[PDB]
């Protein structure tokens, strides 16, 4: 709505750089662009042209051709979200562990906005694999894409984004009760949390898996998992394995899923 536009001041690039670039911080480069097609596509293009995108941060005020998992889109309007992509060098890490990098990102996003909520409503946590939920609504979506030797981590976090603007099952910090969300503070918290989780992932820290399970909305729930190819599997989510894959209990049989869409059942 037009009223929410007043609640959407521009990001401060200079200030974010002062806070996030320098001693004690792994981020080497940060840019805020007014608009782009897809921040993920941009960092992928940079890498494909020889640039070292490790520790590089790209933030867009607006994204006109956003991308979701397996061919889907991501909708946004100007200054209503935190829209960023991050480059991570991964070649030094075994390929089996790359799946955990995306789980780590969602954990970082959740922890960056969790205390801003007045009281924990039902369904505030992480849905496997790339979903930050709050009150059942999708608060943020994570997209990891490969460009050797890097992985580009993308985050779309609904700050003041109205569900009617993007998606019916969406929610935002504003629609959760946060009156005047400051994207500068939130982005700063987010990238600081993200830095910690990436280091943890890179060093195979046990705390990463433990912290994920503690915030998982999926583990322990009856779920319908829509597999790639259109097949549905119904069971009970039990655990995450060492590759970040979802372990399903289907009537006593174990089904391990590497990718798919999860729906929490009654
Ligand atoms: N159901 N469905 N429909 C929409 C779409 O089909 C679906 C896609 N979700 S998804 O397949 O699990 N993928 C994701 O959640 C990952 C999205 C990553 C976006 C980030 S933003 C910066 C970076 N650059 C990119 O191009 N992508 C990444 O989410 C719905 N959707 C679109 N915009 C949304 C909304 N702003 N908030 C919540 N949900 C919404």
């Amino acid at each position: 709505v037009t009223d929410r536009d007043r609640l959407r001041p521009p990001l401060d690039e200079r200030s974010l750089r002062d806070q996030l670039i320098g001693a004690g911080s792994g981020w080497r480069q940060l840019d805020v662009v007014a608009q782009t097609g897809s921040t993920n596509a941009d960092l992928l293009a940079r890498a494909a042209s020889g640039a070292d995108i490790d520790g590089v941060v790209l933030i867009a005020e607006h994204q006109t051709a956003g991308r979701g998992r397996h061919g889907r889109g991501w909708a946004a309007t100007a200054r209503a979200q935190i829209i960023l992509s991050v480059g991570v060098r991964v070649v030094d890490v075994p390929v089996q562990a790359w799946g955990w990098l995306s789980l780590a990102a969602g954990l970082a996003v959740l922890d960056s906005v969790a205390p801003l909520i007045a009281v924990p409503p039902a369904e505030t946590g992480l849905k496997w694999p790339n979903d930050v939920l709050a009150r059942g609504g999708k608060l943020a979506g994570i997209l990891a894409e490969v460009a050797q030797p890097f992985v580009v981590l993308g985050v779309g976090l609904n700050v003041t984004q109205a569900p009617e603007e993007v998606d019916p099952d969406a929610t935002s910090l504003l629609d959760l009760g946060v009156a005047a969300p400051d994207r500068n503070r939130i982005a700063s918290r987010l990238l600081r949390e993200l830095e910690a989780r990436i280091i943890q992932w890179r060093n195979a820290n046990p705390q990463l898996a433990a912290d994920y399970r503690a915030r998982s909305l999926t583990i322990g729930s009856r779920v319908r998992v829509e597999l790639p190819g259109g097949q549905d599997v119904v069971g009970i989510a039990r655990d995450i394995d060492d590759q970040g894959r979802l372990c399903l209990d289907v009537g006593g049989r174990t089904v391990v899923v590497s990718a798919g869409d999860v729906v929490h059942l009654r």
